[PDB]
């Protein structure tokens, strides 16, 4: 139908039809006439699946053949989404198999809906790995991913009576037909016990075992027959273990638990054991099968030339004692050469600076679950802190500042210091974060080892978030620059010299329309909502926080609302405000502001003088297949982070990909946005970093704005005295007195540069031509935020190995 | 390589070869180079499963066509040990999978090896239920087998020191071919909650629900292209279940729980409310799919018509108020109606008479867990008795010996009651068995409902334990007779014209010696054991019990070595004795005496005086594939429980089938054994029911035994005072405490008889070809005891459908 979407040869074709009715037969063992959709769609996975282990086998006989230098991406998250489409999109199938299933009376579409997503993350550092591990096999790298495979992802989201209630995600109840189980892989991992002191070294004794088994999920790059492996480990107990007999059986589930679930926390730190085991049962069994790969293509001299161990935050970082355990008391090196290896081998990537985010391990939890590892974190410290001493001589502030360990009511360890003291390099995720970090937080580090610190801005993957949720749009592109662009994002830049042609302005607001009705339908059908297709959509999709503040958001729904009641018979640009985004379970703050949002749309949506003018809509459930929907949708993007709290952002990436102008802050990657694009294309308003700084100095007072912005009071008023809640009047007393009194992000500061910059918004939605031009220059200037550029930054730059867009042979 | 292993056609082979490289392909994702002998077992596993499917799907939808009378087996226990060469036997692919895997360079016997058993039962009620699956498809009955998936069988046996030691039996670990998911037929069971009464009739509300899913097995019948099904239901928590958040997913744990383990208990009632709640999951799911399954093929009348369930035992006994609760509070039948109904569909299979086995649920159990189903026991029971009453006016002492209601410190509910009420057909399973029913336990019942009491003496299939187990015996049989005695045994009487054949003689005895050639071979390499294969393989394998008397075996083997250390020079017939079996982890006295053994063991087989004279072996695991291995290499078979305490057997079936001659009691199946084969060719002993009664009536006294009998003093005296245990004397005081003052199973009433008895087949077995002349006599009269005829006589006599030989179309 669509050229990018590939041939659909007699040959494939008939091929498809078969082995999709092979599969049905034999594997689903089902017939035509008691099949369900569900059926179809895992013949149809099965057979696409079929496609991929060649090239997988090949891909992982080439890396033993050939011996690259392996890169390992630990992380606690990757936030996968759905495979079919993706895996059809990087092996060129999607026509072929869109024309097989037609012919077999079936709409695809409709049996890639079926599939449940892979939501093993919370958010943008989960899905950033997910990005990363697309670019890494499109870039040719010899790359493996290895986490956890949690039997329950984040939570699914359902509002009820406003509120947000949460249930378990049971994404493996059907069956997972992307992943290979390899149980004969299993490798043992160690809790507890106690140190024992030898001639020769420590031993680790008397430990408690669990069993790590790995999932193996190929991972396919775009078009070059790559297949890269992600490798999961899942939880089993030993078949001794606890061995009255029935509940010694029963208790099995004990050792099993730690597989069993993601913590939905999203930037907030929380510390428990539980956490902590699935913190060191990742990195326990990933050690042990980097060795063994090592080992099998005596000396550690070579193991960085060999092995590149990338941490995703500090949530793997007990590689880094692990490692030196490993090297010190089991291969018998001495301390020094270990350490000298350990570091060569480890690099760390920071994602937020807020400090309730930041893991700090209390000593009497890692002294009881791992004796081994705290020993060495104290030697590791001491070593560390006798360099400091000697660079700064006298400077006993700086011992105390940058020591490892904390030392207060209950001592703790600094999981971020390890990393940094552990790693050859050290990078932030935007020009203006990684800035910070060698200014604030890391400026001590920074000033001991200037060299490790670095900059990586993030980026996004424009398999995923173009060609395939965006199909349209990807084909217009296309017609003008050919397909070249897909794996060499810079080349969007051709499209500025079509700006004033007539043709592909047409094109580009026809592809928005023809999107944001197929999202009106699709709420109407999923959800009964009925929104006007053709207001303005204005959206704001990510984690519910504080700091992202959902909340100025919210003031300016009403400010829109309070303007229409005065002036009912004044024409105003009709807007569909969408918010989305799941609140972490015990965040009472973040609950209530999802309350807040389904109570104005309660008084909103339902107020006849307004009409259709304006709409306020939750979207229930953000996840990764409802932002596929939604963002192509969008007109406008919201970014409102307060100045130097959003390390980077990536959906602020996605809607500038997808022909959404944006409305943000001088925050993370928006700043390199407006940089590219021009800044007279970007909508920027608002505190900067230094205004903040100036304004924390004098002490900010929320009564000072309230008492002089008339527009502010009215609404303060009225969330106080119940015009959003008639039945419990003081139901957002909370939310209340934290802007008034406690609000660390300052979201009165940026009220009144945020209107007018709304104001602005609407005035060039008025005239669609101008609007259309502007989002051009947007698309054209987005190339920059490709994580197939982020990836090669890491190649280069950390890793030390060179990208290649070379194919092997099919 | 021999006939009845069917055609290696070239054609086929070329196929297999095929189709076996491209699972270990795109099935397993491996190549030749990484593979394992693992991967080569699914490789061909999967294979041989793809020949099963359009049979599967063609049986099942020739049901739907057909809608004939539909049987239901309900059993908590499903003893299937493994599949693959059963699954070849019956499709007649033995040959042409043995070539295909020779060309590839395998050998076969070694990839059958790595298929773990599906130990799914404790011993002879789970493995009839096992035999019956496959002779109700060999016989054309649409038929289904329904119970639970533990995720953990009956342990794993491990001998430590002498002493049992138990391992869980992770047999789903690797995967299990054999099984299809079916999440989509998922159906919902109730737990606790509380009765409300309302205008129209009783509600059961406020219940917590977990769902059963089922797993469908295909069991193929013996060359007729019938495949049916056995459902096996897995417990999962509903996805809003206890939806702080963290603990609450933990926490599904607890529902899931219920297919976790299968309680270790043979013989033995425990009355412990996970086993309960795991008797109504199987229940009540169960009964939602007949009813469905009914419906789709109003009107209740015709639903005996329809369908027919078979209690295995009590454990499924709560399926008769279930169906109750269903027909009355769901459809809003009244009462005698569907009483009319619930009898005329039930039937109930008996299969022991000790007191301890029998099924008693404490009231205040039933009363929180079920308590719908409380009531309407009591309402059976109050109908019930009021035809009692009525029938024997003034019989007070009789009302109360049938209540299902007994009396006492605690109230219980009698399983077996429910069951004979609630029954249109009751039966045992030997004609002993079947007679002491009538004249003891169930004596009032008799009294009542003549009509109800049946026999059904048990058989066991001969696929699996003549042609599977020992080819080389199937072979030599069919180049006399043909093939057509696997599906109809009792062709095996055109033996006896043979009985004189020299050259029959000679082969018989030939295919002895090679099985036992290859067990002494099997035991040196897996256990490292050595014995004497020109010895009697002298055979007790059977769980361990008092009842079974292991015991009595135990003081034969210290006779015999006794008298050997007192004239050491004198010849005796050299023998290995084996005894094998498994221990409930609770049961103490079993445990010792699996020590006792050993102990024996330890001092016997190292006595340089006794030479090779005799061994003493424990076969350890004891389990399905080893009694397949064991069973065609026994020469003796010891089947020596006290009379009117083992209802039937059915080991003794297969040892008869395989060549061995019996040593046993007047007791279950061994008295119609001996009748068919003629009491001349067996080896019966001992007391029989009668003179067990005559003992019980004038009082047992073991201390007379001891006094009169000086070679059985000398085994006490040697017990006592550690001769069979140096460092710790006092370790067997419980067995001989026992023995001497507490012995329900009357060990010393039976010695003196057994020890004689075993001097004639001492005397016998130093005549090869007389004794291989009996051996003939026995194979050729085994033909009764065919689980075909069983399940024939079942169909006729209690299930109203006729067994059909037909083949369905390939
Ligand atoms: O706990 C956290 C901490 C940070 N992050 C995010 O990581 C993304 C990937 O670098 C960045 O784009 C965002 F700026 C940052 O908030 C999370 O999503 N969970
Ligand atoms: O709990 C029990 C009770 C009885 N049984 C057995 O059932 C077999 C099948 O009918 C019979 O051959 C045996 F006689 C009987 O002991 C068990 O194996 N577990």
């Amino acid at each position: 139908q669509i050229s990018v979407r590939g041939l659909a040869g007699v040959e494939n074709v008939t091929e498809l039809k078969k082995n999709f009715n092979r599969h049905l037969h034999f594997t689903l063992v089902k017939d035509r006439n008691v099949a369900t959709p569900r059926d179809y769609y895992f013949a149809l996975a099965h057979t696409v699946r079929d496609h991929l282990v060649g090239r997988w086998i090949r891909t992982q006989q080439h890396y033993y053949e050939k011996d690259p230098k392996r890169i390992y991406y630990l992380s606690l998250e990757f936030y996968m989404g759905r495979t079919l489409q993706n895996t059809m999109v990087n092996l060129a199938l999607e026509n072929a198999c869109d024309e097989a299933t037609y012919q077999l009376g079936l709409d695809m579409e409709e049996l890639e809906e079926i599939e449940e997503d892979a939501g093993l993350g919370n958010g943008g550092l989960g899905r950033l790995a997910a990005c990363f591990l697309d670019s890494m096999a499109t870039l040719g790298l010899a790359a493996y991913g290895y986490g956890i495979r949690y039997e329950f992802g984040i939570f699914n989201q359902k509002i009820c009576g406003g509120w947000q209630m949460e249930e378990a995600d049971d994404w493996l109840r059907y069956g997972n037909p992307w992943e290979k189980a390899r149980p004969e892989f299993t490798l043992p991992v160690h809790f507890y016990g106690r140190v024992e002191h030898t001639s020769q070294g420590a031993k680790w004794v008397d430990t408690q075992v669990v069993l790590a088994m790995p999932y193996d999920t190929p991972v396919p790059g775009y078009r070059n027959n790559v297949v890269n492996t992600m490798r999961l480990w899942s939880a089993k107990a030993p078949n001794d273990f606890n061995l009255g007999y029935i509940q010694a059986v029963l208790d099995r589930n004990l050792a099993e638990n730690i597989s069993r679930v993601l913590y939905p926390n999203d930037n907030f730190f929380e510390g428990k054991e539980l956490r902590l085991k699935q913190e060191y049962f990742v990195v326990a069994a990933t050690l042990q099968d980097i060795i063994r790969r090592f080992k099998s293509s005596t000396n550690f001299d070579a193991f960085p030339d060999k092995v590149a161990i990338q941490l995703n935050d500090t949530h793997p970082s007990l590689a880094i004692p692990e490692l030196m355990r490993v090297l010190v008391d089991l291969e018998r090196l001495d301390w020094d050469k270990a350490w000298e290896v350990t570091v060569k081998t480890c690099a760390y990537t920071n994602h937020t600076v807020l400090p309730e985010a930041l893991e700090r391990w209390p000593v009497h939890l890692l002294e009881t679950l791992l004796p081994r590892h705290l020993q060495i974190i104290y030697e590791i410290n001491q070593r560390f802190l006798n360099r400091v001493a000697a660079a700064f001589p006298g400077d006993v502030d700086r011992l105390r500042r940058m020591s490892l360990v904390e030392e207060g009511a209950v001592k703790r360890i600094n999981m971020a210091h390890l990393c940094i003291a552990g790693s050859h390099a050290v990078n932030g995720v935007a020009r203006i974060h990684s800035e910070i970090l060698k200014k604030t937080i890391f400026k001590d580090f920074y000033e001991l080892e200037p060299h490790k610190f670095q900059n990586k801005t993030n980026g996004i993957t424009p398999r995923r978030w173009l060609v395939l949720c965006n199909p349209g749009l990807a084909e217009i592109i296309a017609e003008r620059i050919g397909e070249e662009y897909i794996s060499d994002l810079d080349q969007l830049r051709k499209l500025l010299s079509y700006v004033d042609d007539e043709a592909f302005i047409r094109d580009v607001a026809k592809v928005k329309q023809e999107n944001k009705l197929k999202f009106a339908a699709y709420l109407e059908r999923e959800y009964k909502v009925h929104i006007n297709p053709n207001s303005l959509f204005d959206v704001q999709v990510k984690r519910i926080h504080e700091y992202k503040r959902q909340l100025l958001n919210c003031l300016h729904v009403i400010t829109l609302y309070n303007r229409i009641k005065k002036e009912p018979n004044k024409f105003v640009v009709p807007r569909t405000v969408m918010i989305g985004g799941k609140a972490a379970p015990g965040y009472h703050m973040a609950k209530m502001i999802i309350k807040l949002i389904t109570a104005i749309g309660d008084v909103v949506n339902h107020d006849p003088v307004v009409g259709d003018r304006l709409r306020v809509i939750f979207l229930e459930n953000y996840r990764v297949s409802l932002a596929e929907k939604v963002i192509p949708a969008a007109d406008l993007s919201e970014q409102i982070s307060t100045a130097g709290t959003e390390a980077s952002g990536t959906g602020n990436m996605k809607f500038m990909l997808n022909g959404a102008l944006t409305i943000g802050t001088m925050d993370g990657a928006n700043v390199e946005m407006a940089e590219e694009a021009g800044e007279e294309n970007f909508f920027i308003f608002g505190m900067r970093v230094e205004d903040v700084d100036r304004l924390d100095q004098r002490g900010y007072n929320a009564q000072e704005y309230y008492d002089r912005i008339p527009e502010l009071r009215q609404i303060i008023e009225q969330l106080s005295s119940g015009f959003f809640s008639p039945k419990q009047p003081d139901l957002f007393k909370d939310i209340v007195n934290m802007l008034m009194h406690h609000d660390r992000f300052k979201v009165f500061a940026d009220y009144e540069e945020y209107v007018k910059c709304q104001e602005r918004v609407s005035a060039l939605y008025k005239n669609p031509r101008e609007w259309t031009r502007m989002v051009i220059r947007n698309i054209a200037t987005s190339g920059k935020f490709s994580s197939d550029r982020t990836i090669a930054q890491y190649a280069r730059e950390i890793w030390g190995v060179e990208p290649s867009r070379q194919r092997l042979p099919a």
